[PDB]
DNA sequence: CTAGGTAACATTACTCG
DNA sequence: GCGAGTAATGTTAC
DNA sequence: CTAGGTAACATTA
DNA sequence: TAATGTTAC
């Protein structure tokens, strides 16, 4: 696995072909059984992971016991890069939820590659900006809106993780997350997330067949609003 | 021109690009109570604050406000829509009479791509922000209001100190409780009774303008047991 | 069942010709 | 040395 | 005053 | 067995 295969992942897309193909120069394989830790939020991160198979959850856990699911990453995802670029410890907790395999990249190699072909820095920056926006809109979502709108804005944001650049009218969606996973992302409780999803359905915002939600984008945008 | 080292991002530069090539600020000022730019807007310019207080905030159609930051001297804002083609991501309001220096998109970026280990600086900044913002998000999501206030005081104290943390540290906070309610995504009266709560529980004491925080009582109000 | 939001009212505190 | 314009703080009843 | 949390219980593939 | 739905408070 080293073609134009490295263009599938965020950040690494957007590279010149030289650094790219030559870039499976510095991956090692690894794998993690279903239900195990890759690393913890305390930890030292001198390696960045790139996901080939499986589902890995990035989440914040609090001493009280509470969880904020930051992301569920599957094939084509990139995580663990902040503590690479920035001297700081890991900023979240990475758990394999199902049997997963990826490729790891070292700190010294990566960074040398950045500083060697420096318009790749540019790529990485456009990524961190992207994240910062994503995260601030999450924060606004959780702060200024109620739970129905929170769920609505979650569906519209993922229906931009799929379309984006703009948006039909009725779009089916394979969501792959349980409602416990949605409760964890939205910083709410399972039963109330459930009643909210059902609410969106009974109000004509969505309908749910098994694995598939046909969302009504717009019909969903004013539930997301007033 | 070691004056350009006072601001985030620009600190951390080689002296060549720093004293020079910055070369590329215009003066500008904004009266107390006015808009610099709006969240819709096109941002091809980045601001660097010399005097005054400017609030960066998100406003919703419903009318609600999330204060993202109150920046004063030594602050840098408006850089995301520079680096990234996208519109402005928040709303910048001068709360008091403010003055700054503006830097254009084309100049800035040319400077990045000309001395490329400055990119490195900028990245360490965006990482910093991303962490800051995710810890905010965790704060607002997994904790109650007393802990939210507590974690706000510790974050502003780890910004003044950081890398050390004493035991009792006084703090000049400069924000009203309405400003704290707006940052924490809560309501003024409940923020007030929370602050008072921290005081009556021995976490802080408030003299006029100054809060002597007790870092550690304050850390387990920020937590459980 | 509970931590908060909202409207409304009273004081203190800045502050500016 | 104000008196008139604002805020900022604290509390209470929904 | 009331969204939204919590503990528990039922229906479902 | 896990995923979804509901209820009382
Ligand atoms: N807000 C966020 N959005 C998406 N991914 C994040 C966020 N915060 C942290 N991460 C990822 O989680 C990783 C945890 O370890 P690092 O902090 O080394 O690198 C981090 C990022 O790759
Ligand atoms: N999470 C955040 N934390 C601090 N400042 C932010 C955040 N999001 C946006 N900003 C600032 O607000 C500015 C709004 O316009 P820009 O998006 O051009 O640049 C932005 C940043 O300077
Ligand atoms: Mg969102
Ligand atoms: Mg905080």
């Amino acid at each position: 696995r080293s073609s134009a295969f490295w263009r599938s992942f965020p950040i690494f897309e957007e590279f010149d072909s030289e650094t790219l193909c030559e870039l499976s120069g510095i991956a090692s394989y690894r794998k993690w059984s279903a239900g195990t830790v890759i690393f913890q939020r305390g930890d030292q991160g001198d390696y960045m992971i790139v996901v080939v198979s499986g589902r890995i959850k990035l989440s914040l856990f609090t001493p009280q016991g509470r969880e904020l699911m930051l992301r569920q990453h599957e094939a084509g995802a990139l995580f663990g890069e902040m503590a690479l670029l920035d001297g700081q410890p890991r900023s979240a907790d990475a758990t394999a939820v199902t049997a997963a395999e990826g490729y790891v990249i070292g700190k010294k190699d990566f960074l040398a590659l950045i500083t060697q072909r420096p318009k790749t820095a540019e790529a990485v920056i456009r990524f961190l900006c992207a994240q910062l926006r994503d995260t601030t809109d999450r924060l606004e979502t959780i702060a200024l809106y109620d739970l129905n709108a929170r769920v609505a804005r979650f569906f519209l944001a993922t229906l931009r993780q799929i379309h984006g650049s703009e948006m039909p009218q009725s779009a089916n969606l394979r969501l792959t997350l349980s409602q416990t996973d949605i409760a964890s992302i939205l910083g709410a409780s399972r039963p109330k997330v459930n009643r909210a999803i059902l609410s969106l359905e009974e109000s004509g915002a969505i309908k749910r067949a098994d694995g598939i939600i046909c969302c009504n984008v717009g019909r969903l945008l004013s539930i997301a609003d007033p």
